[PDB]
RNA sequence: GUAUUCUUUAAUUAUUUC
RNA sequence: GUAUUCAUUAUUUC
């Protein structure tokens, strides 16, 4: 409009919004003479709907905001979606004593408060709002009513509600219809959903698709034979269908399903998928099975479909079977449907599935892409057969396609399950030369190699070159894999550089921490993480009270780490674990302290726990250490006796112990190579 | 003695080259006795090492039975099965060859565990072929692969006798996989007759035992008979362990599985209910948890969180508040876990008043705030959007005296990344560098979502230039996922293919986000060549097209006017079977005629879109006026109106918009349509 | 301005608006 | 060496 104006207007959209206050407040004199509402608009044309804010809520501080003005932001920040903002100028209100907004406004606002969960509020101002003798209109009456159902327990109020609307002559709609209906699904108001539907019908009415998936969730959570067959045939099931992936849940019948379904293909998929996706593929089979003996003939979405539930179920003899009709019936697999019966989610037995899928897909022509052998060698991989993903890879290149970086970071996740790191550093240095630069998840499947190898080296060595931007990922592969190779220097290193760089640590680093010091020789800042994992408002492990239990044990303080165990038996959700028991059995041998130490075998079995092999196995050492080698000897017995099984090194520990004693032919007696290093001893 | 030497050779060198540095010191080796460096190999863990001298041995013919045997138990031990199916299938012993029966039985167990059971049982044969005697786990082993293969009940029975017929007798190894047999083909007779006769025989079954019989029942079956077995199961003095009640959850129905456990502890009933939820039936494990109670036991607060935690992930947050007061109520009073318990709830609608009505508990409950709890409370506040409560909290941080870190930054550029807020985002960051404080990635991805929201391109390609050079940022496929979207929510074609291209090359295998997008960015120009570059491309990753997909393809034959190819893929989604047209599916057909006209072709497609049920919108008839508002015609585009407001739907702004400048540029006969009822009425004062 | 399940470490003010 | 459901080639081995 003005050009003055207009020249005011570029200059606030322009200006940085934090400093913006005290610049509108430098141009006072010149905004108040001026048509805040036309700098308002102007703002907001301009897509500055955030500077008309910050204009409105410098006016209201200065008593030149209007309803208008208000009006014209609200319109804005509703139609833009900011409820905060909205909710925020009805908490510090930039309007002057008097001041009635229109009706579209105040329902703008009222449906901020219920985008947040202030149904008390927005009560509240629907009250003031009809005392200001503001006429309510359907959308203010239907948002009103959508409170009241979040809200909860208002049935009554919603009834008054109806009839205030009914009896001002403003009919109902459909976002009438489904916001009571949901209502009533939110309270376990079934019997009183339904008079209302049909009371909806009597009055008139078209019924709906949304209607009926509302009324479904009724007798979902709350019926579903008789009425979602109405649903179906009164007229499409679109979200309606959800809501039966979810009726399943919730109960448990397969035959009240087949029975209704068999009375009456997306209606049928949406079936098949709610019971696939809960883990109930032998009920979708059976689905499927019904499906076809009607008429019905699937194609190959449908195919692709079924086999995609049945693979994250790890269903390989069914798969093929169905691979098998498909390829019998004409219906062609596609790319999709390999794909699919090769991502799954690997099981016992993968290999050979694998391998018959190969097997078809190849005596079927499918000339096999580049991104098809990195599938078949991922596949192999997740099996672990690095014998197969191999053939692949050499099988992929001698036809021509050349690797790519997912095809190497395939490879490389083989590997790294059995720590075979000098074939890793081979795979890298390969594809470096190929050109392809080590992503991510290649240097993390290299971390994984070494641990697995104690290859401190080639730790170290990635260390450095991180120290290769350090992503939480790559420090928590870090932290891990030091502690494999119990390295504490590393762990230590990366462990604060994980917080220097704002991540939020998980309990693995807080456990795998702890122990890093239980068993070395740092005794309290161990005692800080576990005063730290709680700070931070993390819930202990059973892990983390085990490794607790060994720093007191290897601090030669026993009886404290009984009273977690102890402690663990009140627990109610954690309870011991054998290890817990082991642990402390350790730490009392370890201090010459054995009578208490069986006396926590004892209770241990009491408590109907299970004492093993490595328990046994302990006593036998602290028994052996202060030379009193009849009741160890006693204790090797209980083992066999029961059939536990020792361990060489429960021998190890007595021979070398009897060695030590100046008892020869006993060590003898009693009694491999053990045999020798008592000959090597003797003499 | 002069191995100890050579061992560490061999253990020190690199695997891939192995081979012909045992070319080298060879004749030292075929003196040396191999299962000596065998067993030596494996003394320090090397038995990849091992493995390839076998394989070397082998083919020089200097490796014995006794070597491969020793290589075997360790691989076995190792957990190494592909790498013994493998020698199997390569063979290093010479011809003649026979192997220990504890060696067989790894292997069978190696091809079990590889589905190569049609190879296991020719390998069974050939060992009893040997006169080689198996033993027990030998017979369970080939049972536990007859029990996989399916059809194999009389193969199992007829080796039960075998097995019995050479004095072996079976134990709770045998019950429990001839039980699981039976349970993976449904035999569940046969099953129950094996149970009553093995039990018969004085066996004592155990939780293992009694474990498979229940999935029995309960795999597909019923909950009744599987709920007796957990019946004579404690009759019987064996306690259910988790994976009891496993097998029952996943098997009015949670009263029934308390009657029985009825005719134990605190921990059962965790142990039952955390089954329960970890399935995803949590209305039982409440219902358990109102017993617990009216039955004796008192749950504390471990017990209580766990629970509160269920129902975090429902975010069921008006009983979590009921569950809370109980708790302070009935004595249990909350700790840090507890209130951490209940902030780390699922975003959703009236989340923000939840929080603030668990906020006035922790702070009604005389509970210090610290560091920590203020960062959650401004991450929930700000997860939930509420950005004015979160700078509240923010402020009330660091005022108390605490030090905002980088997750005190990184919330509250969360909240700001809902709204656009990008100004107060800078000056944010410029705040956390001045404080000692490094911006994560994430803090990158928020920063450039927060200006998308916004439409600030210039803070994009601000950051692109800082990722595509500098090490500030390292193009992290979360980061590069931030940009294809946030140039595409700005319409930057440029700066999303520069990310196609980088993920497409930092090794990174693309989502169906990032490949629509690009779809839907290409179709909205006339970009038909990449587009369908971009499709295929989609079917040669292995993705499945969702209808965004579609509706995208359709609207780029709309675009490059080719509209009878957009009808054709509707058509093509109406028997998708699996996939069914959706609104915007047909006003994305009905607009691509309407574009380059022939709009009787335009209400053939809503004629069927009617008759297919489905429901038409606003735009659907804004579009159909579109070309019988500017195609020498306004007797049809007047009377298509008349089925809006007296269908209900209302038009709108763009509606009208295109009804007086088409009119009044096509007059008078303008006017007075016009007249038939603001912002609008000065176009016509401008014309 | 409003409704029916998933979505809340979010493509869901995602793709259609002569 | 072998079995039951769906950081673990995790924490205890005088």
């Amino acid at each position: 409009l003005s050009p003055d104006a207009q020249v005011l207007v570029l200059a606030i959209s322009s200006h940085p919004l934090p400093t913006l206050a005290a610049f509108l407040a430098s141009r006072r004199d010149e905004l108040l003479r001026a048509d805040i509402t036309s700098l308002l608009k102007a703002l907001e044309l301009s897509g500055h709907w955030e500077w008309a804010l910050a204009l409105l809520r410098w006016a209201g501080k200065e008593g030149a905001a209007d309803a208008s003005a208000l009006e014209m932001v609200v319109r804005a920040l509703g139609r833009e979606g900011q409820h905060d903002a909205v909710c925020a100028l009805l908490d510090e209100t930039p309007l002057p004593p008097g001041s009635r907004l229109d009706v579209r406004a105040y329902t703008t606002v009222l449906h901020a408060l219920s985008r947040a969960g202030r149904y008390e509020r927005a009560l509240e101002l629907f009250a003031e709002l009809r005392r200001q003798g503001v006429a309510p209109t359907l959308v203010t009456y239907n948002v009103v009513l959508d409170v009241y159902g979040r809200m909860g327990r208002s049935w009554p109020r919603i009834v008054a509600l109806l009839d205030e609307m009914r009896a001002a002559g403003v009919e109902p709609d459909g976002f009438t219809a489904s916001t009571v209906i949901a209502a009533c699904s939110r309270d376990g108001l079934v019997d009183e959903a339904v008079a209302f539907f049909e009371d909806l019908k009597a009055r008139g009415h078209a019924p709906c698709v949304v209607t009926y998936n509302a009324l479904l969730q009724v007798f979902g959570k709350a019926e579903a034979l008789r009425v979602l067959g109405e649903m179906e045939q009164n007229g499409p099931d679109a979200v309606t269908y959800n809501e039966l992936a979810g009726t399943y849940a919730r109960a448990g019948f397969f035959e009240e399903a087949a029975r209704c379904l068999d009375t009456m293909a997306f209606t049928y998929n949406t079936v098949m998928t709610a019971y696939g996706n809960v883990g109930k593929v032998d009920e979708a089979l059976a689905l499927f099975d019904q499906m076809k003996k009607t008429g019905f003939v699937p194609n190959v979405n449908t195919y692709n479909l079924v086999l995609g539930m049945l693979g994250k179920k790890s269903r390989f003899t069914v798969m093929l079977e169905m691979l098998g009709e498909m390829s019998r019936s004409g219906c062609t697999p596609n790319r999709v449907t390999w794909n699919t019966m090769l991502a799954v989610s690997g099981k016992r037995g993968m290999e050979d599935y694998v391998t018959r899928v190969l097997e078809g897909m190849r005596s079927s022509g499918v000339e096999l892409s580049r991104d098809t052998y990195n599938t078949l060698i991922a596949a192999y991989g997740r099996c672990g057969s690095r014998t197969n993903a191999f053939k692949m890879y050499n099988e992929m290149t001698s036809a021509g396609f050349t690797p790519c970086i997912t095809t190497y970071n395939a490879l490389l996740n083989v590997l790294s399950r059995q720590g075979d790191w000098s074939t890793a550093q081979s795979i890298v240095s390969k594809m470096r030369t190929k050109g392809f630069k080590p992503n991510e998840q290649s240097y993390s499947l290299l971390l994984q190699c070494y641990a697995k190898g104690g290859n401190v080296a080639g730790i170290a060595a990635i260390e450095n070159e991180v120290y290769v931007f350090p992503s939480w990922v790559i420090l928590r592969t870090l932290v891990i894999a030091n502690f494999k190779c119990r390295r504490l220097d590393g762990m230590e290193t990366a462990f604060q550089e994980v917080k220097a760089r704002g991540y939020n640590p998980d309990l693995v680093i807080f456990n795998s921490m702890l122990s890093i010091y239980a068993k070395n020789g740092m005794y309290s800042k161990a005692t800080e993480v576990f005063d730290s994992i709680k700070r931070s408002g993390l819930s202990p492990d059973l892990i983390t009270y085990n490794s607790l239990m060994d720093m007191y044990a290897k601090c030669s303080e026993s009886w404290e780490a009984e009273k977690i165990l102890n402690q663990l038996k009140c627990s109610q959700t954690m309870k011991p674990d054998v290890v817990s028991y082991n642990t402390v059995i350790n730490g009392f041998c370890k201090q010459g302290l054995v009578k208490e130490a069986q006396r926590v075998l004892s209770e241990m079995v009491a408590d109907g726990m299970a004492p093993c092999a490595v328990t046994y196995h302990t006593l036998v050492g602290g028994y052996s250490s202060l030379e009193m080698f009849s009741e160890a000897r006693e204790v090797i017995g209980y083992m066999v006796q029961h059939g536990l099984k020792p361990m060489e090194l429960t021998y190890r520990r007595v021979v070398e112990s009897y060695c030590r004693a100046k008892r020869f032919e006993e060590a003898r007696g009693f009694l491999k190579a053990l045999e020798a290093y008592i000959e090597d001893a003797q003499f």
